[PDB]
């Protein structure tokens, strides 16, 4: 009856997944949405380093083991929703610009951004990424896993019982967790996607404690606000 957690997915069943890495170490999730662009949380950009070669890993299942599918590209420029510095609070959404477009095979595909589709609370969604299962684990998950979640209601998520206004869940964010209203995925899950009913809806917002009742996960919703932003960077490109 009790006991419940995530499960490791079928190797390379999420061809769009990407690992953001500093010095070869995974720090966040991301979603390839165009040959030379990754979408991830902005929290995921370590600012206290001019070094630590930032790299993106695609077509991977195991963060450790070698793989005929893996592709390591280099970040050309981080495009965060904030300008230079600004307020490193809300708007936890970022665009990673790669040095070269990535080879597209069956283990490495793109995921499309949501459009007209909306997201009602109560929906069963799935989070994908490399987040550890031990609240104390100092290392992320080796294999790529997946957890099921339920979109909580803002009214209930903004209650005194939950975040109670701090952070306040605006119209662009969304909550999700188990019946205990808590977050499953732990270390290294930030940046991953929130796919519901087969539609890429949001981005896992980083910087939140895992395993605490009434403290669900926050997600950045791909609202018109960010579609616009996305479209401008990716369109127009640099062809001409």
């Amino acid at each position: 009856m009790e006991i419940i957690g995530g499960k490791e997915v079928s190797p390379h069943s999420r061809p769009f997944m990407a690992s953001i890495q500093y010095g070869g170490h995974h720090v966040c999730g991301g979603v390839l949405i165009d040959p030379q662009w990754v979408l991830t949380a902005a929290h995921c950009q370590y600012r206290f380093t001019k070094g630590q070669s930032p790299t993106v890993v695609l077509g991977a299942h195991s963060l450790s083991k070698n793989e005929a599918s893996k592709q390591t590209l280099e970040i050309k420029k981080f495009i965060p929703f904030s300008r230079v510095t600004s307020d490193p609070q809300s708007n936890d959404i970022m665009l990673v610009k790669l040095q070269t477009a990535a080879k597209l095979n069956k283990h490495v595909k793109m995921l499309h951004i949501r459009s007209k589709t909306s997201l009602r609370s109560g929906t069963k969604c799935k989070v994908t990424g490399w987040g550890a299962t031990d609240p104390d684990s100092l290392r992320p998950s080796d294999t790529l896993r997946e957890v099921t979640v339920t979109v909580l209601s803002r009214k209930l998520c903004n209650s005194q019982s939950y975040y109670n206004g701090d952070p306040f869940i605006t119209k662009d964010m969304v909550c999700a967790g188990d019946a205990k209203g808590q977050k499953d995925s732990c270390k290294g899950d930030a940046g991953g996607p929130l796919i519901c009913k087969g539609v890429f809806h949001a981005i896992v917002s980083g910087g939140h404690e895992c395993g605490v009742a009434t403290k669900p996960g926050i997600y950045t919703l791909l609202t018109k606000k960010y579609q616009t932003w996305i479209k401008s960077n990716l369109v127009p490109p640099h062809t001409n």
